[PDB]
């Protein structure tokens, strides 16, 4: 008992959050998905007790503004009530706060360096004291922007090497940044839930240092939804009973790394 | 902006989030008081146009449920609205937010180690494989009940090693707990921001593994306070302006080690 109606949930492709079903025959609806969140919402409807509907976000974008101030992606069509709950890898921002609502965190994370395994780098201290091995981010990403407005010294030394080589230390996607760490001496500084990932399924590579910053993903609602209240009640009900966690480690984990 | 009146804040007495100021002469008011929760204050009124006064809990405790289903300290103050905010290191469970609401995470946090320097053990793996040395926690705490519940294999066998050992492995106090790391062959399980802070203050001690669990420090306010949305988002501005981590900084570094 949550609504009289299906609920619609808006998302987005990302692995492993949501994935699209490998199957021998044809999948219809919501069987078409997979993943932690998929797991997420069956949780959460499980506790909540409501049906729903996954639709993809159309234009295939997360959300953020024009310079008028025009909302695009998950944010927009939960602005817009037309999704009633938006579950992905959307993290809670200062920004996207004042437009939507979020539940608490169901995964929290920050900033962190993807790398090569057993070299002497142990910091972004490490690397911005040296100019060998090369460094960056996604350009015009969530990283990239952190460093561009930081007061943090070493932060704001980072920044400036990385806005001199605006094309080799720069990226163009998250693609050509895993790309780069694998063919060339480059430390990639990326979400270190996605980190986690990468170094799960690739034994050369480590996470370099801990938390840059400090962030996490919420389940996204319009703002004044009763919903959002309900969804943290049973986001800490899951943490509690530990399914966060084994939710994690189920698409988290690789086959083992010597 | 938020309020004409002045803000009840409810708050106890915990390092290096609320404590009693040193001075030769006599303090009043919220001038008897510094920490991490005094300057989290200051900054939230800044951002959001607060005058606040601060009160320590009388019965000094966070808040529980005894046998009649009553409440206990800042969680009651706030349900029976003899406090507008509560500011301290207050857990967001599951239970407390049945009763009372709370911002977004300031802190984020979870159970590991305490142990000393320099030994093979580096994960509750580690000690959970073994039998010579001692390990457990603080005797109905927060810690203490996390391991009593797990279904995690390597948790569980802790708990039985923890419940069969009761007499040593379990402590009545943190300052038991801290003398028997320091006087005997003992590891504590117990809260990592505390960790944090100790190990900055005795180079003897160390941080085994990473987190064991996840949770978070938010402000509470009653259930339906305007504030707590309000609170929420000053508290993403200050994460994003980089001001967590100076005051994190500020209060837990301490001068060092060789
Ligand atoms: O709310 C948001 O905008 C993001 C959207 C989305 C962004 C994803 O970004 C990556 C995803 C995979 C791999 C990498 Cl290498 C990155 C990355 N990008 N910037 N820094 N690292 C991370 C997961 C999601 C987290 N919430
Ligand atoms: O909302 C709550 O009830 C708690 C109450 C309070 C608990 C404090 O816990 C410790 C603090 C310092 C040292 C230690 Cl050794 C402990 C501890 N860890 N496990 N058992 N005891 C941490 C600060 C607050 C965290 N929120």
């Amino acid at each position: 008992s949550l609504a009289n109606r299906t609920l619609i949930v808006t998302t987005i492709l990302e692995e492993p959050y949501v994935m699209y079903r490998k199957s021998d025959k044809p999948l219809y609806g919501n069987d078409r998905f997979e993943g932690y969140c998929l797991d997420l919402l069956k949780e959460l409807s499980n506790i909540l007790g409501f049906i729903y509907d996954v639709k993809l976000v159309p234009d295939g974008k997360y959300g953020a503004q024009n310079d008028k101030g025009e909302w695009n992606g998950m944010v927009k069509e939960l602005i817009d009530h037309r999704a009633d709950l938006a579950v992905a890898p959307l993290t809670i921002t200062y920004v996207r706060e004042k437009v939507i609502d979020f539940s608490k965190p169901f995964m929290t994370l920050g900033i962190s360096i993807l790398y090569r395994k057993g070299t002497p780098i142990d910091s972004a201290d490490d690397l911005a004291k040296q100019t060998k091995i090369e460094y960056g981010a996604v350009r015009d990403g969530s990283t990239m922007t952190f460093f561009k407005k930081s007061k943090i010294s070493t932060y704001e030394k980072m920044w400036a090497f990385m806005s001199s080589r605006q094309q080799t230390a720069l990226v163009r996607n998250s693609d050509e940044g895993i790309q780069r760490v694998l063919t060339t001496d480059y430390a990639l500084l990326m979400e270190s839930t996605s980190i986690e990932y990468v170094t799960q399924r690739n034994c050369n590579l480590t996470q370099i240092g801990g938390l840059i910053d400090s962030k996490g993903y919420g389940v996204g609602t319009p703002i004044g939804s009763p919903y959002r209240d309900k969804i943290t009640i049973a986001i800490l009900q899951l943490q509690e009973e530990g399914k966060l966690h084994m939710m994690k480690e189920k698409w988290w984990r690789g086959n083992g790394c010597p």
